[PDB]
């Protein structure tokens, strides 16, 4: 007879990343309808979307083309500059003192309690995005889970992670004895996908020129809201989500949903974590959920999709056209910087830094070195940005190949100085 807790985190901001905060708000409504209490649900979101100037319906958020508002009622626990990696860890550990700013709500859980964690944004190999730097590094996240387990302040925990290369956050480092079960949107090397976007099928209402959701996220949320959670197992949800996210085993506009931690937890019913909604119990015959294939966009290209459609539907015309050209060239400049550093170190052909480790291995052996090499890069080449998280394997392999900090500095200066 425990208490059910939850942490909902959006790791991004900006109207181009509408979907991520819409994902989280939708997740909150599902938990509330299921009977979870607001005091037991901590929400971390930048909160810049609902009243964004570009929002055609101010004060609302939708996570589906024909969907209703999901923004109303969502608590403002940690918004704006308080959405940090440090606050996320502190909330999860339930240490109210370590929290800086915000409402001060934390997961002060007890040994018999259940915890549900859901992250949604951007990502890269070994890294999860945050709207305020520094980003989340996998080792710090796993270590936080270890301390939480050591305190023994929970019975079991389930974690859902929506991000690109999200499997890399847990592979090679996530233990199976922490009473934690984890699912991720993709494996350690592949892209994730956003959905309900303009120019595709299905599309949002024409006034929306940005993506409403993400494939993996809307997969489990639409699943939970249309099924009896007293009957459905975690095992069944994983199976359904994996199938939809893979675009039904075609992997064309789809990714590989991965799982980590203790798999025996999968036998349990979803209501122990997500609550139970009586409305879903014995639905009439003609209202049973029927799912079909949906168009998607690469998670890292959803930004460009937003800028291009805003250009098409439009002096705001060229302000957007100019922002499109500048964004494109900034990304290519950043790609060139990483490529040049790799080329300087190990050459332009069969570059050793581009080698992907076998499934099951950790991305990097020295995680503190990974942080260090990123700082060196940013000191010379400028901020890596959330887009630049795609290049994180290059920095990881610099550490794995034992390249010293001095040589990285030398290569970074030659590549970006001037
Ligand atoms: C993996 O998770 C299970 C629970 O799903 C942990 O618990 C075992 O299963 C029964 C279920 O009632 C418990 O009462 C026992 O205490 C556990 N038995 C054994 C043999 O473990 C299980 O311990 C977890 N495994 C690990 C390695 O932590």
């Amino acid at each position: 007879v425990g208490t059910r807790w939850a942490v909902l985190v959006a790791g991004s901001s900006g109207y181009g990343n509408y979907r991520h905060q819409a994902d989280v708000c939708h997740a909150y409504q599902i938990l509330r309808k299921g009977g979870l209490k607001e005091e037991n649900i901590v929400v971390l979101m930048y909160d810049d979307i609902a009243n964004h100037p570009l929002n055609p319906r101010p004060g609302t958020l939708i996570n589906h083309p024909d969907g209703d508002d999901v923004y109303a009622g969502v608590p403002k626990d940690y918004t704006g500059s308080s959405v940090t990696a440090a606050n996320f860890y502190a909330v999860l550990l339930g240490d109210q003192k370590a929290v800086k700013g915000g409402s001060g709500k934390v997961i002060a859980s007890k040994p018999n309690d259940h915890i549900f964690v859901y992250y949604a944004n951007h990502g890269g190999p070994g890294v999860l995005g945050m709207p305020n730097t520094p980003h989340i590094y996998a080792a710090d996240f796993i270590e936080t889970l270890k301390k939480k387990h050591a305190s023994g302040t929970y019975k079991e925990m389930v974690i859902y992670v929506e991000a690109a290369e999200s499997g890399s956050i847990f592979e090679g480092i996530m233990p199976k004895d922490l009473n934690i079960y984890v699912t991720t949107a993709s494996n350690a090397q592949e892209s994730s996908y956003g959905t309900y976007c303009p120019g595709m099928n299905p599309s949002p209402p024409s006034e929306y020129i940005t993506c409403l959701g993400d494939l993996y996220s809307v997969a489990w949320m639409e699943d939970s809201e249309t099924h009896n959670l007293k009957k459905e197992t975690i095992k069944q949800q994983y199976h359904t989500v994996k199938m939809r996210t893979s675009n039904y085993n075609t992997y064309s506009g789809g990714s590989h949903v991965m799982e980590y931690g203790n798999n025996s937890i999968k036998s349990e019913k979803l209501y122990l974590y997500q609550g139970f909604d009586p409305a879903t119990v014995n639905l009439p015959l003609n209202e049973l959920p029927v799912k079909s294939k949906i168009g998607v966009v690469n998670q890292r290209d959803a930004d460009l999709l937003f800028l291009w459609h805003m250009y098409r539907t439009s002096r705001k015309k060229d302000d957007t056209l100019k922002e499109l050209t500048e964004t494109t060239r900034h990304r290519k400049h950043l790609d060139a910087s990483v490529e040049l550093i790799a080329t300087i170190l190990f050459g332009p052909t069969m570059n050793v830094l581009n080698l992907v480790r076998e499934p099951g291995l950790p991305l990097v052996d020295d995680w503190e070195c990974l942080k260090s090499m990123v700082r060196v890069f940013e000191e010379h080449c400028g901020s890596l940005t959330q887009y630049g998280m795609k290049h994180m394997r290059a920095f990881a392999n610099v550490c794995n190949n034992g390249v010293s900090k001095e040589l990285m500095e030398e290569a970074s200066t030659a590549a970006c100085g001037g």
